């Protein structure tokens, strides 16, 4: 009975309604893809691997995981109906980090930076 990770969030759901919208195209080509290249992005590029990291309490505490790798796959697979759904997934990811960790932790400074950038990039979206 050693530690395991949960199954990752779904990136495809054939019974969920979806659309391609100008705002969602923008969220992939501009926002995600620019954030993905940032020097602080790496911890957020894949689901939190609590086994590899030796944080057996991670998924004890965080029940709604989200990461940019999943968000990337959702955008590529046209999983979302609108921009707001995806913005919500970005917000879940940031929030989870702030929940599990504490002010001034390196990982938090990273998420804080990314979140400021995020906000500056989604300030104006296409119509």
């Amino acid at each position: 009975m050693g530690s395991t990770n949960p199954p990752p969030p779904e990136t495809s759901n054939p019974n969920k309604p979806k659309r391609q919208t100008n705002q969602l195209q923008y969220l992939l080509r501009v926002v995600l893809k620019t954030l993905w290249k940032h020097q602080f992005a790496w911890p957020f590029q894949q689901p939190v691997d609590a086994v590899k990291l030796n944080l057996p309490d991670y998924y004890k505490i965080i029940k709604t995981p989200m990461d940019m790798g999943t968000i990337k796959k959702r955008l590529e697979n046209n999983y979302y109906w609108n921009a707001q759904e995806c913005i919500q997934d970005f917000n879940t990811m940031f929030t989870n980090c702030y929940i599990y960790n504490k002010p001034g932790d390196d990982i938090v400074l990273m998420a804080e930076a990314l979140e400021k950038l995020f906000l500056q990039k989604i300030n104006e979206l296409p119509t």
